[PDB]
């Protein structure tokens, strides 16, 4: 009946990722199934409890599934412009889904409450947890592109960091500088969306 | 470079659209290619321009190219409930892709100076031409299911006439009744958005 709202396509993403989740719970190595898969993510309550790929370039994986067959929500994935522990900003791009999936749930973050509840974000990397709160969060347009992974000098970066501030929907009691790093994620899609939900985390 | 602009994969939609649009000026017959194909659609001043097809349900061809193959812009899909030439209400349904192509162009209906041009839609069927007069244009949540093929007296059809006429951003000089026949054409997607475009013309 309702036009996008047929079963199969999002049993198969649904059926791959829970699949996932119990195979990260255990502690198996998903990089033996995709060599791509960097990192295990998830933020405090949303439904995100998904695996981190990265690509050649920050498009591949939108309509890819985690074993590279096509999917209507696809795997999240690093920016490919990402290289190491060392970068200042990990950017990390995930579908809007409709039965509110992948980065939906990054919607809760426009509840002043929500957002003053500070649930962290957390990337777990070989067994090792690292965590961030959120300082920033807001809504963009279609063409939004202000995502910076690297900088030339402490100065450049703090500059980032004032603008991706000042931007931010809510007030947050956490000042970042050019000696932290952060993390963040975007909604991202080949269809126009004005209505894209950018978060930045501070690395705790 | 950016989230979601790689090249190729529109590519694949754009070869086979314009592909399409040589062979239906050439006046071959399309359905030798899909079965499932209805007729041609076209909108004044805008690059909708593409043939439309139907399957079963209202999913199927969100995702599907004109040779039933994967594709980010799908293909133009008629309502399945339509089964007659005197439906009332012609229900389509497309993709607002970020290269503006399949329904993308039904935002220009968002400006009061577009929307006062009285751009016509038009259904091209076994050579003979349908024209339409656009009568309102309006934006609705991710939800929006409030999109009737058929009713049961003309009672029925005129409250939903004037609710939908109620939504239009702009009144419009052309008055509908429940003798009219109309024409609705709708964004729709797998993914959440609350910005999507319906328009609807009246049949001259």
């Amino acid at each position: 009946k309702k036009a996008g709202s047929a079963a199969a396509p999002f049993t198969h993403d649904t059926k791959i990722s829970s699949e996932l989740q119990k195979k990260e719970y255990k502690k198996e190595d998903l990089s033996k199934i995709n060599s791509d898969f960097k990192f295990w993510l998830s933020v405090e309550n949303t439904n995100i409890n998904y695996p981190v790929v990265q690509s050649k370039d920050n498009s591949y994986y939108l309509d890819k599934d985690f074993y590279k067959k096509d999917s209507i929500s696809g795997t999240l994935f690093m920016d490919y412009r990402n290289k190491s522990i060392d970068d200042k900003n990990i950017i990390i791009y995930g579908h809007n889904m409709k039965n509110k999936t992948m980065f939906n749930n990054l919607n809760k973050f426009k509840d002043a409450d929500f957002f003053k509840k500070n649930n962290k974000i957390k990337i777990t990397l070989n067994g090792k947890e690292f965590l961030y709160d959120v300082f920033s969060a807001y809504i963009v347009e279609s063409d939004y592109d202000y995502l910076k992974t690297n900088f030339n000098n402490e100065s450049d970066y703090q500059n980032y960091i004032n603008d991706i501030t000042s931007k931010s929907l809510y007030k947050s009691p956490i000042k970042v500088n050019s000696n932290d790093k952060i993390v963040t994620l975007s909604t991202a899609t080949y269809e126009f969306d004005d209505a894209r939900m950018v978060i930045h985390g501070r690395l705790i």
